[PDB]
């Protein structure tokens, strides 16, 4: 469930926040409407699973795996169960041409794998997530989280990232000024955004929220992209050029930081980084 | 409204949050169940205040000025209409003994006073907004702010402090161990807070959320007040002890800085304060 009456947090024993010690002095915690930006060392998993848990919380993973992206599946899910949402309710949605190379991936207790078998042709994910599977994801999961499949989970991945929209500061640009981000800069797309604007860019292969902020994410999206092809124009970076689109207009009320999304074959390990969460697969 | 379809932002420009760069370096500024703590130069005004009048929303303020303290009522309500929530929708519900001692307050458009009869005799303020006056304020307000009346605004009090739930850290105490916080420790008492508990020492005079989440504190602060009477023992700082031991096992959505509840008098104006907001007038 969310929002629904939330029973009292048992005792316990932890360390005091400190008022006059920031954990974090060399990054931004907060954004300035208000949005936790989630770094290793902000936050306490112990009180956040027992809030989660309290709600006896549920999440849904999507993930699709087309043609020869198949080939990601095993190490994809085998390290989610070791990572992802550990103790909590899981359920993993599979979106697949070949249902039969999903690979079989033992899980823990209180976890499914769906398999949904799509057509084949990065784009028309927006369009499954928000049109063929609304009904289903409000029956059965509490928050969504969408990522890609080329990757790996290497340290944990909990509910600190829940809430009711989140998406996650792009690797490759976290410590660059907007004029620089690779937006869509045509007016003519509807995913243009002027060299003026933007909080931060978004990488497009990890966001989600709760069910309802998700729909609406991917629906806008899915609409917005409609037009662009109807225009004869396509973003620069495609999906991930109206998700940014998105999250400029409607803040998301959390970032998670590069921690969530790393590619340590080019970007390497950084002081800033304290762990590496979830990363790039080569290919 | 809260909680319905929100409609995109407008274009706006300000300065791009740099990831690299946190504001504020001196303070905490999120909780470790991943609240914001709102200090000066956290937010940007614009953007929240964009974004909660693209709900319409109402806030609510409730003040209790019984017996002399009516005498505070003038200054109370007029720094408020300089201050608190301007360009907003308010709705002021003053609780008194005496209606006929309510200054006449000329107030800006798009804001309302209701004057509210109870009897005279700080402990029974719990039972007013909880019992008498819930399905009123389920109809008129979308937030409500309970404060103190020997108070003056003095700084912006705006759309930053609305969340869920919310509480202030107590300007006596942000530098202060746990230890020494100064929480009901007598096991008898329904307020009671050993001492290796404790986040934050919390103060009576501002604390608020939404209708349902301050109807739902105050719902069991005034049950747990009760059973303590029942009992035949009276919590050391009374409903501000309760409050603490509520805000212990139901953790605040935000915490509002000592900015928003300050004692010049008493504690002067500290370097980590930027804004004097909202302080103690003397009696
Ligand atoms: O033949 C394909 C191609 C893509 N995918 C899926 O689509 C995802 C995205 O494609 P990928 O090749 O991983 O794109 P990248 O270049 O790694 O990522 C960029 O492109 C993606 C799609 O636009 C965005 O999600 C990312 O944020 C952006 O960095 C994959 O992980 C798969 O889940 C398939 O299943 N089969
Ligand atoms: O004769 C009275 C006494 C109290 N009040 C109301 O109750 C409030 C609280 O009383 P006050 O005298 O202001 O208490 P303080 O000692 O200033 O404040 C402490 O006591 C309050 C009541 O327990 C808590 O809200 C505060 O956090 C705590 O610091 C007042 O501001 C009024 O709104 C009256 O209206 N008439
Ligand atoms: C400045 C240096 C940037 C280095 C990272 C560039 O990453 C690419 O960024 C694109 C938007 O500009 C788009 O998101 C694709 C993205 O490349 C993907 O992500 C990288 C981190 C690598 O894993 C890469 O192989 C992958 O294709
Ligand atoms: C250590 C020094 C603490 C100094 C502030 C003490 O304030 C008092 O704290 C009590 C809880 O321990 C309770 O909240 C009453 C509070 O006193 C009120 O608030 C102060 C800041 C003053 O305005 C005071 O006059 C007022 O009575
Ligand atoms: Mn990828
Ligand atoms: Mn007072």
């Amino acid at each position: 469930a969310i929002g629904e009456f939330m029973v009292s947090l048992p005792r316990m024993v932890y360390p005091q926040p400190k008022v006059l010690t920031p954990c974090r002095k060399d990054v931004l915690v907060v954004t300035p409407w208000l949005a936790p930006i989630v770094w290793e060392g902000t936050f306490n998993i112990d009180i956040l699973n027992e809030q989660f848990r309290l709600q006896n919380t549920t999440i849904g993973l999507t993930v699709f795996a087309i043609k020869k992206y198949v080939a990601f599946l095993k190490l994809f899910l085998e390290t989610a169960e070791k990572h992802f949402m550990v103790g909590h309710r899981v359920h993993y949605y599979v979106f697949t041409d070949q249902p039969a190379a999903v690979p079989r991936v033992t899980l823990g207790t209180g976890r499914q794998l769906s398999v949904l078998e799509v057509r084949a042709y990065s784009m028309r994910r927006m369009e499954m997530i928000s049109d063929f599977c609304e009904r289903r994801f409000l029956s059965e999961v509490d928050y969504l989280v969408c990522v890609d499949v080329d990757m790996e989970f290497r340290d944990h991945v909990g509910v600190e990232i829940l809430t009711p929209l989140f998406g996650t500061l792009h690797p490759g640009f976290y410590g660059s000024s907007r004029e620089a981000f690779t937006y869509e800069r045509r007016p003519q797309s509807q995913a243009y955004i002027p060299k003026d604007e933007g909080d931060f860019y978004y990488m497009g292969a990890f966001f989600g929220g709760s069910v309802q902020e998700v729909q609406r994410l991917t629906r806008a999206c899915h609409q917005a992209m409609m037009v662009d092809q109807a225009n004869g124009i396509e973003a620069v970076w495609h999906d991930e050029s109206h998700l940014n689109k998105y999250l400029l207009r409607h803040k998301p009320t959390k970032v998670l930081s590069p921690e969530y999304l790393w590619d340590q074959q080019l970007l390497g390990w950084p002081a800033v980084l304290r762990k590496l969460r979830f990363t790039a697969v080569p290919k």
